[PDB]
Parts: C-alpha cells; structure tokens; sequence
C-alpha cells in the first residue's frame, strides 16, 4: 500500500547497473509518496534529483556503450535523450501547474521503468557481461 514500484528479477542485470537503477526505482516511490501526501515541496525536491540521478546513470550507460562498441548504442542513447526532453519538460509542468500533472509523470515514470529500464536495458546485459563488464 505504500509503494509504486518494486524491484523484480527480471529488472536485474549487471550489479553496477542495479545500484542505479534501484536508486532510480526509490526516486519514483519517493515521488509517489510526495504526490500521495501530497506536498509539492517535496516532490520538486524529489524530482530533481531523480531528473539528476536519471542523467547520470544515461551517463553510465552510454560511458559502457561507447567502451565497448555496443551494436545499439547509437538507438539507446537517443532514447535516453528523448526522455531526458520528456523530464524537462515535466519538470517545467510539475511547477508548480496542477497537483495532478505530478501524476501524469509519475504514469509516464513507471512507463519508463517497464519499457526502459526493464526491458530495453536488459538487452546490453549479455554482450557486456561476454566481455567482463559487471
């Protein structure tokens, strides 16, 4: 009852990468429980450091495409900069328009996680474990 996302097996893949992407699920139930409160106070503090985090581990990933010539790396990383746009652009309607556009990204944030973090991420997971990257 008080969270939005939950970890998952099937969300796992290189350890280095789980340290992020879990800090990243947290962001999201801390957003969640912000708007759930609600209390835009926190729920701008909260998503800038997630809009923060969420860059800074794009970073990593597209630092361990580029290393390693991941055969999709030109595709994911405009992926990542198209949502970066996104979050921009929330960040813009998060503050301080409706309490309700704190939903719609939080919508477009689980979204990203299932699509994105979940499934698109797990496809760079074997090819860099095959070549020592963990």
């Amino acid at each position: 009852a008080d969270v939005l996302v939950k970890w998952s097996e099937d969300l796992a893949n290189l350890p280095s990468i789980d340290t992020q992407h879990k800090r990243l699920v947290d962001y999201i139930n801390d957003l969640y429980r912000a708007a759930r409160r609600r209390d835009m106070d926190k729920a701008r503090e909260v998503f800038d450091a997630l809009k923060n985090y969420a860059v800074e581990h794009f970073g990593y990933e597209e630092r361990l495409f580029a290393d390693y010539a991941y055969p999709e790396a030109t595709r994911h990383k405009e992926i990542h900069r198209r949502f970066v746009e996104t979050v921009l652009k929330w960040e813009k309607q998060l503050a301080a328009g409706d309490p309700e556009v704190v939903m719609t990204t939080l919508r477009g944030l689980v979204d990203w996680l299932v699509n994105h973090e979940m499934k698109e991420d797990k496809k760079y997971e074997a090819y860099l474990r095959e070549r020592g990257v963990s």
